[PDB]
């Protein structure tokens, strides 16, 4: 499949943008434009063929498209940030981190498959409000999940429930043991995307960079499953927290989107007479200080640490982040 719409010019434009598939500088917004709003289906199709995953796992191209298309329809188009474009961008970004030189020959194809799928499903059906909002407003979801990783459990539930129908089941020709290991890994990684778990995750990552063992040639030695899944769960977390590491032109659009989502929640809070969460207040929160604060406290320490694990591979990402931080600081009118 070369196009999803009526415009013949787009095949070319789409195919053009997909030349950057293996690069950090891919522009998912363009992919979205040239694919009739199917950034996730298109990107995943592209990633799977690049990695020969459909052949390696005997996934019919037809079952795959129908699954992806449906996965993608389960992202809410009326949610500013947490929609299929962010899913696409996290899938693509993980695709690039998986090919980093320092992790060469390290992961099985099942593992590579799990990480890319995890990426794709990891915010599906996101309502546009935070876990704390669902908990404080007694949502059906918080009731289902008992207030623990409410959204994350949900996203996983939806992704795997979409595989039940044979016409959608992309893992049909995996072995029971393979599916078993996939589910265990995908679950681990998506749950890892819960921000509430981030310090515990960074702590444990810092404490793997300490005992790190780069083999003679250049690649990291990860022998056991426990070290391997820890990198993957951190890679997908990085991917999700990657917007500030992209070109400024992309970071700003992402930033605009998430603030729109956050202020939509503020409005819904106010509408219900709840205490308005500070970063969700359109009347008082500085968009710019939010990003400087986000980078300084969350994104830099994570990437500073990822960059360490795989150096010098991520050095260019660190330089971009540091430049992007400074751009935002410089837009704060105060010293
Ligand atoms: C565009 C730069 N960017 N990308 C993400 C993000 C962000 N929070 C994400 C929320 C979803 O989980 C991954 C992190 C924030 C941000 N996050 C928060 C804390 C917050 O309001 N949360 C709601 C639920 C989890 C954290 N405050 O600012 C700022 N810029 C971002
Ligand atoms: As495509
Ligand atoms: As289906
Ligand atoms: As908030
Ligand atoms: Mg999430
Ligand atoms: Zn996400």
């Amino acid at each position: 499949i070369s196009r999803f719409g009526v415009n013949t010019e787009n095949e070319d434009h789409l195919a053009k943008e997909l030349e950057d598939l293996n690069k950090w500088g891919l522009n998912i917004f363009n992919v979205a434009g040239y694919s009739h709003n199917r950034p996730l289906t298109c990107i995943m199709y592209a990633i799977f063929q690049e990695r020969d995953l459909l052949k390696t796992f005997r996934i019919s191209s037809d079952t795959f498209i129908t699954y992806m298309m449906t996965l993608e329809d389960h992202y809410h188009s009326d949610v500013a940030y947490h929609n299929s474009l962010h899913a696409a961008d996290v899938a693509q970004s993980t695709h690039v981190l998986l090919s980093t030189p320092a992790l060469d020959a390290v992961f099985t194809d099942l593992e590579i498959l799990a990480a890319i799928f995890a990426a794709a499903i990891h915010d599906v059906d996101h309502p546009g409000v935070s876990n704390q909002f669902l908990i404080n407003t007694n949502s059906e979801l918080a009731l289902m999940y008992n207030d623990e990783s409410v959204l994350e459990n949900h996203h996983l539930a939806v992704g795997f429930k979409l595989l039940q129908e044979e016409h959608c089941d992309i893992f049909m020709n995996l072995t029971k043991k393979q599916r078993q290991t996939l589910r265990k890994m995908v679950i681990d990684m998506v749950l890892a995307t819960d921000m509430s778990k981030h310090m515990s995750l960074l702590a444990d990552l810092k404490t793997m960079v300490e005992t790190k063992k780069v083999t003679s040639s250049g690649v990291l030695l990860l022998d056991n499953y426990t070290d391997r899944i820890q990198v993957l769960r951190n890679m997908v977390h990085c991917a999700d927290l990657s917007n500030p590491t992209k070109s400024l032109e992309l970071y700003r659009q992402w930033t605009d989107r998430i603030m729109e989502e956050f202020f939509q929640q503020g409005d819904k809070e106010r509408e219900r007479g709840m205490e308005i969460s500070p970063m969700c207040d359109k009347h008082t929160a500085s968009v710019e200080k939010s990003q400087v604060g986000f980078i300084d406290y969350i994104v830099h320490p994570l990437w500073e640490t990822w960059a360490d694990l795989v150096q010098p591979d991520a050095q260019d990402i660190l330089d971009t982040l540091e430049d992007n931080r400074n751009w935002y600081q410089a837009m704060i009118p105060q010293a």
